[PDB]
């Protein structure tokens, strides 16, 4: 409808704290959306999300999460919506047999992250409703916890709306048209223009980033997360239950403890549908390892929570072949910024991304290290159309 300073296309998880970022600083913000943040036809959706500090999966994540935790603790005191709830995060697997854990406890060697270490019986006397073998040895991180996601980007999104930005709805992005000097977006409301871009579309950028002469490999995958009624007196937010991410043989589960009442939530990591955004089937149950998958794990490791399903929820995952994140300038437009593949892990970061983003689109430069998402790296099979 006319020129703005910056355009955000995809105001979700990495997207609306960008545009909080960008108010933040006066800037003349545009932020379009295909439905209306938060909704639940994306990756930000189930209530809860956890956040860990003693990330292995790379060096750089760890300073990355420990300004993401303040920016969090930021939030909470500007926002009358709940943030954040330091439940603390357990990680267990067998001894020896888990690189999740090992690396887990590498990093909170190298960063001198407060954590617990327990293994055997220790586990199970500390946490009753976990039952564990006596050869699974674990890492408790007491200040990381849970975030409501949900919460946090209706937050972002108001506070950034009371500062000037705009948040179009219902508009999907169809198609891109980019100058050295500006950007355009078209939408079946109306072409839009502005000095800088910022692409943060989910799921859907593996269907998208075509459109800006962009050829990465980008998998969306359909996961679930169910809730199940549980021993209350066990996991309970209330009586310290913790939330988790573990490694057993067949794989990695995490979990969320019963807040007021709502049951435990559990999902499986390691695995997923192969799909397409557009045609997912959104209904939990409709294959049998929707719940198999999780009954499983807490028949095996939480018995006192493998009750009646309450509810489940369909979510999306997009990963990248190496599975770290993308967050990078485009390699042929300096105005234009790509935030994509989070592969499932990405949420505990988006108040740190969203600085991230709002730097290098003002700026072309960010004062956080971001070597490891770079858009131009090998394991990455990154290419031109
Ligand atoms: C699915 C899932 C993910 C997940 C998790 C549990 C489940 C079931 N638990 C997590 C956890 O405990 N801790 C953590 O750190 N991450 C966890 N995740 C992953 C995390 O949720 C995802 O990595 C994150 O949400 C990714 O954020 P991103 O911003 O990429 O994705 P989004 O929030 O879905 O937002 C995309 C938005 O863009 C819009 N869109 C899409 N196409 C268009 C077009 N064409 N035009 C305009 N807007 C578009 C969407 O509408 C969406 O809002
Ligand atoms: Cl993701």
């Amino acid at each position: 409808s006319t020129h703005f300073d910056v355009i955000v296309v995809g105001a979700g998880s990495m997207g609306m704290a960008a545009g909080y970022q960008l108010a933040k600083q006066g800037v003349k913000t545009l932020l379009v959306d295909a439905f209306d943040p938060p909704h639940t036809n994306g990756s930000h959706h189930g209530d809860t999300r956890i956040i860990r500090h003693a990330y292995g999966e790379g060096r750089e994540y760890v300073p990355l999460a420990l300004r993401s935790q303040e920016l969090w603790y930021e939030l909470e005191k500007e926002t009358h919506h709940k943030i954040f709830t330091k439940t603390g995060v357990l990680v267990f697997g067998p001894k020896g047999e888990s690189a999740f854990v090992a690396e887990t406890m590498e990093a909170a060697k190298e960063h001198s992250l407060t954590v617990d270490l327990l293994e055997g019986d220790e586990i199970n006397k500390r946490w009753p409703g976990i039952t564990v073998p006596e050869n699974y040895n674990a890492i408790f991180e007491p200040n990381s916890g849970v975030l409501f996601s949900e919460n946090c980007i209706r937050a972002y999104r108001e506070l950034a709306e009371a500062r000037g930005a705009k948040v179009l709805t219902h508009t999907r992005v169809e198609d891109f048209d980019i100058s050295p000097d500006s950007v355009k977006i078209e939408t079946a409301n109306g072409s839009y223009t502005a000095d800088k871009l910022i692409v943060s579309m989910g799921a859907w950028n593996s269907k998208l980033l075509s459109k800006l002469n962009l050829d990465i490999p980008l998998q969306p995958y359909r996961q679930v997360v169910g809730f199940f009624e549980s021993d209350e007196s066990k996991y309970s937010n209330d009586i310290d239950f913790p939330g988790f991410m573990v490694e057993v043989p067949n794989g990695i589960y995490y979990g969320f403890p019963s807040f007021g009442g709502c049951g435990l939530k559990l999902g499986y990591h390691t695995f997923g549908q192969k799909i397409d955004p557009d045609t997912i089937n959104r209904e939990f149950g409709v294959y049998p390892e929707d719940e198999s998958n999780l009954r499983a794990f807490l028949e095996e490791y939480m018995p006192g929570a493998n009750g009646e399903l309450k509810r489940g929820a369909v979510c999306m995952y997009t990963k990248t072949l190496d599975e770290h994140f993308i967050i990078d300038l485009h390699p042929e437009h300096s105005n234009v910024v790509i935030a994509a593949g989070f592969s499932g892990h990405g949420f505990k970061f988006s108040s740190g991304v969203g600085e991230v983003l709002s730097q290098l689109a003002l700026t072309g430069k960010t004062e956080h290290d971001i070597s490891i998402f770079s858009i131009n790296r090998p394991a990455l099979k990154e290419s031109l159309q």
